[PDB]
DNA sequence: CGGCATACG
DNA sequence: CGTAG
DNA sequence: GCCG
């Protein structure tokens, strides 16, 4: 088992559910509390779960797989035993945990937000929607959303949003491009946005494309919420039989010499993404973002034609994104 | 012990 | 601060 | 919380 998420295969779907469930359970509860070391440590050890080729039995098969120290050894061998980790249900049941979750699912609010919510004794989404005043524009747009946008997506609802956000492209700019990112690309079934990269096969003329595509989209009466220039956070209105329903849909643009660094970036997970860059950084002395990837040596960016290209300077495997559930 | 990814709105 | 993966 |  290699000791980074992007050395290794991981699919959507594995071997070892229950047990990498429960660890992030407690990942989460760590970035809830600002530990961010403790929150990747009990990512990392999910994800080596996920990557298994069958179910954890006994707990010496934790033997020798990185990422598993005494806590998360601990965790699995509860779970093995009696069906339950004391500590995972305990994080379940805080008022704490329960509060968190709910304000960081907000559109708006992250962590720092919910956590001073929270030492304010504010509960629940009526406690907010009480005191409108002190919400953001964008806190008033994901309150009011809020249930809509709890609901998953499904991929017919995507080819659906394709379609229409094509049409607005064409109008925009002939002859550029969309293409369908995020957790459906790594070939979920459903999920809670949808994403999109744009370019154009001329570099350069993807220059000020996403204002013209913006405008374009709000004048169709598509758009319930924007923020108005490469990365837009929309709530998109999607048909539903008789009615509708607020979908959040991500759009970024991107010239195409950026392409593939966009699309390796935005098709994920965050945890294969944080990986990849540790990685190249750590392991390659290389620099890695959405935009490309810097020698500091030499001074110099790697030109890439595919992501293919991007596996092959960092001396890693090609992964497809079907394999990028980290 | 230091480090933990790296951006844009 | 928020957002993204 | 774990790795190097
Ligand atoms: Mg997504
Ligand atoms: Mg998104
Ligand atoms: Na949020």
């Amino acid at each position: 088992m290699p000791a980074y998420a992007c050395q290794r295969p991981t699919p959507l779907t594995h071997h070892n559910t229950g047990l990498s469930e429960a660890l992030e359970i407690l990942a989460e509860a760590a970035g809830f509390e600002g530990s961010e070391g403790r929150l990747l440590t009990f990512c990392r050890a999910a994800s080596v779960l996920k990557a298994l080729p069958s179910p954890v039995t006994t707990l010496s098969q934790l033997q020798g797989l990185p990422h598993f120290g005494e806590h998360s050894s601990r965790v699995v061998q509860e779970l093995l035993e009696h069906g339950v980790c004391e500590e995972v249900e305990r994080v379940r049941r805080s008022e704490r945990y329960q509060t968190m979750k709910l304000f960081t699912q907000i559109f708006g609010v992250g962590v720092k937000t919910a956590d001073r919510w929270y030492r304010e004794g504010l509960r629940t989404l009526d406690d907010l929607r009480e005191q409108p005043q002190k919400l953001t524009q964008q806190q008033k747009a994901g309150l009011q959303h809020h249930q809509d946008l709890s609901t998953p997506v499904l991929r017919s609802d995507v080819d659906a949003l394709q379609q229409v956000v094509e049409e607005a492209v064409g109008q925009a700019l002939p002859g550029a491009t969309v293409t369908l990112t995020g957790g459906f690309r790594r070939g979920k079934l459903q999920g809670h946005d949808v994403d999109f990269l744009i370019t154009h096969p001329k570099e350069g003329q993807e220059a000020g494309l996403l204002p013209r595509v913006m405008c374009r989209l709000q004048d169709q009466g598509l758009i319930l919420y924007h923020q108005h220039f490469e990365r837009s956070f929309c709530i998109f209105r999607l048909p539903q039989p008789g009615s509708w329903k607020a979908v959040r849909v991500d759009l970024v643009v991107a010239p195409v010499s950026q392409f593939p660094f966009a699309l390796l970036g935005w098709t994920g997970s965050k945890l294969f993404q944080r990986e990849l860059r540790r990685f190249s950084r750590k392991e390659k002395g290389l620099w890695l973002n959405s935009h490309g990837l810097f020698d500091p040596e030499q001074k110099t960016f790697f030109q890439a034609a595919s992501e293919e290209d991007i596996f092959r300077h960092l001396g890693l495997e090609y992964l497809p994104p079907e394999q990028r559930n980290a």
